[PDB]
């Protein structure tokens, strides 16, 4: 089954935005997470005919990746912090909508989110 195109990484219609915290997502957070041992499956959009799971996109509408997330960041995309995190709590939602509770990749994407929540728990002001 094809894979559709990958999120959009800007959008010249949308206003762009720096802020202490968005810098922080991309330095620290994302930057953080991306050395993690269980970060790889999450550093790119899921290739659904590579990974064999041509019933991915039949099931998860709005795919979300770190790939996506730290371009995102880097092209100064979103408008605030609030619009980063909710990209990565996508991420980590279609993981577990499309997975079961038990499977390798829930235990990585539940370990990610856990030190995710870490991490943001304090931003800069
Ligand atoms: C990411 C992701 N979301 O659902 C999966 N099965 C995966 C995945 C699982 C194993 C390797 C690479 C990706």
């Amino acid at each position: 089954s094809t894979n559709p195109p990958p999120p959009e990484t800007s959008n010249p219609n949308k206003p762009k935005r720096q802020t202490n915290q968005l810098q922080y997502l991309l330095r620290v957070v994302l930057k953080t997470l991306w050395k993690h041992q269980f970060a790889w499956p999450f550093q790119q959009p899921v290739d659904a005919v590579k990974l064999n799971l041509p019933d991915y996109y039949k099931i998860i509408k709005t795919p979300m990746d770190m790939g996506t997330i730290k371009k995102r960041l880097e092209n100064n995309y979103y408008w605030n912090a609030q619009e980063c995190i909710q990209d990565f709590n996508t991420m980590f939602t279609n993981c577990y909508i499309y997975n079961k509770p038990g499977d390798d990749i829930v235990l990585m994407a539940e370990a990610l989110e856990k030190l995710f929540l870490q991490k943001i728990n304090e931003l800069p002001t």
